[PDB]
């Protein structure tokens, strides 16, 4: 009576742009800020992972993210060890295999953790187009009939022209700038709210540039504006940074953090902090697999999970956490005014949001929906 | 006042890779019956070589291998190259900044970092013509004095060494056969190598914190001075419990795996009696000093891991640590063969169990690179 599922054969790994191949080229504040020289610090020198699964029958899935020719490398040498043969519904224990094989040198996130992710959604692809259903119906179903969506770019304003909930607006100055640097943050905050009226929301991502001190006044210059949150005031290590400013915030806005938080247990120790909400980016904190015993934990609290913005591989996620009443879009457009796919041109069939939303039927579709644009400069470093 | 030394700028750095998968321990892996293998041997070398306008050169070597190459042969570049031989701490915090995003804060591109600051100080101590021991303030003490990680801690007694650590061989799926028997090995030594001669189990964080305080308990009567790395770094609550757990007197260590100063904040906060970084992991001898202070703030001990002159030339210098490691990379654990060997020329090794100051009165960190090695040069700028 059980459908017949067959044994993954192979997967491969391919990169493109990257080291060995507009608003967010416009004084955007970093953890290398600091640096005049680099207010350039290399973060184009990843380029694109994008790994594919076949299965004995022909079949495939696939997934992209930050990794690239590093992450080939260890997909190529490494991993495949522990996907090839596998049922393509073993997607669990591959990723457990993946967790503890590179322990010694993941470092619980970043490149590493990228590319465990890449393959963890590639797999979900696989077994999803095997299956014939979209992952959101593998993962229990949709909780709510359409997705929203808030913006992320400079212009709120044209954001919410276009039918978004909200606009996020990066931060252009850090610590080294002092009461000036706030102040111009405070006022572009001040214009956007006069531009978007009451009831859009505005919110600050700092990028991991700031100390405790600067975001906390930061926060507080832009309370009488009604900023949703705060996000990403510390680099990620700082626990207890974000601890004591969570405790100094203004009461009523939030603090939130986590898109470059990897592994299960770092969230643990983040959402102990007393931060509102985490960010888990699915690309960097390892997959889907991962993703979505977070969204638990979160839920545990009685907290919201709000991920990163990472197009169909958030949707099918998101659509279905009751813990998650709205997603991110990236306004990936020069001046922030059009629709593009976020991973385009990589992703084919990529949807947007249509004003502001995605309805599931949308979604509706084997794995995550797209397919690979096997016309772009894809590179094949590593054979096995 | 005299004139001051004139001092070269850094014309460029260059990368090379050997080992690699492209050239009964228990483990987090030992669950599965398939790799109790899980590629443990991937990564290989990496030597990073920075090369002053004067045409002095130093160099480092870690585990990250091609990767390693990539990242600093494609982005680290930028930050090392033009600088002054003296700018040591600056490229280190532009290189943590700048792979803030993609580091993860320690593994593979921590240890590519840290392979570059071992370098720059390397050229830095060569230029200058002092050992990297006298810049960093001199030595605490006339000799290193070490511990030996093997399986025969008899042998390493023998040899001179004040102690030995044993690895366990089974972890939490293995049950009370696992802990009665690697409790009956440490017992086994112990009767073997007599009262003062230190045992200690490294667990290499294949386990959880109730198989740990078992353990640590079923090996008490034996007197066992510490238990290493019992969980995966990130259980920081875990190493707070089990630590509560501890036998009274035995101490509970971690850190070989962790990365970033702010990392051993936290380690340190749990409440474990010793953090044991790895120069080649926790970010370079740069954050190795700064690790060793934040422990002696707080009157602890601090034990980096054995990496050979890279550490030496750090732990002579630290009033906080008392002893060092040294890895017996022997297949029974019998002869004193260079840690690093051969890829390093004139590595020295301990005698006696001891490595007096006077070994490491040379330049840098003392080494030259052995260029007759499967030495690779993947990339290019």
């Amino acid at each position: 009576n059980i459908m017949t599922l067959p044994k993954i054969k192979q997967v491969r790994a391919w990169f493109t742009g990257g080291a060995t191949a507009h608003w967010i080229d416009d004084h955007i504040a970093t953890p290398m800020s600091k640096y005049r020289d680099y207010e350039s610090f290399g973060i184009n020198v990843l380029g694109t992972l994008v790994v594919e699964v076949e299965a004995e029958n022909g079949q495939t899935g696939f997934a992209v993210s930050t990794a690239g020719e590093m992450g080939c490398f260890i997909v190529e040498k490494h991993l495949n060890r522990f996907i090839e043969g596998k049922c393509v519904s073993d997607i669990k224990l591959i990723h457990d295999q993946m967790l503890n094989a590179t322990l010694y040198y993941s470092g619980s996130g970043g490149l590493v953790m990228n590319t465990i992710s890449c393959v963890d959604l590639a797999l979900w692809d696989l077994f999803g187009k095997v299956v014939g259903l979209p992952v959101y119906k593998l993962l229990g179903g949709a909780v709510r009939d359409e997705i929203q969506f808030y913006a992320t770019g400079a212009r709120p304003d044209l954001a919410k022209e276009m039918g978004f909930i909200g606009g996020k607006m990066p931060t252009h100055w850090g610590p080294h700038d002092g009461d000036a640097g706030i102040r111009k943050d405070a006022a572009m905050v001040a214009d956007m709210r006069e531009k978007c009226g009451e009831d859009f929301w505005l919110m600050l991502d700092c990028w991991m540039s700031q100390d405790v001190n600067y975001a906390t006044k930061l926060a507080h210059a832009c309370a009488p504006y009604n900023l949703k949150w705060i996000e990403e005031c510390l680099p990620p290590q700082q626990y207890e940074g974000y601890r004591e400013l969570k405790r100094n915030a203004p009461v009523g806005m939030m603090v939130t953090s986590g898109e470059h938080h990897g592994t299960l247990q770092s969230f643990r120790t983040l959402s102990e902090t007393g931060i509102d909400i985490m960010q888990p980016d699915v690309g960097w904190c390892g997959g889907l697999t991962t993703l979505v015993e977070i969204a638990a934990i979160a839920k545990s609290r009685g907290q919201l999970v709000v991920p990163h913005g990472s197009s169909v591989y958030s949707h099918h996620a998101v659509i279905t956490f009751t813990n998650t009443p709205f997603s991110e879009f990236l306004m990936t457009s020069p001046d922030c005014s059009t629709m593009r796919p976020q991973f385009d041109p990589i992703l084919l069939n990529e949807p947007v949001p249509v004003n502001g939303r995605i309805h599931k039927s949308v979604l509706d579709k084997p794995g995550f929906g797209v397919e690979l644009n096997r016309d772009c400069n894809l590179k094949r470093p590593y054979s096995h």
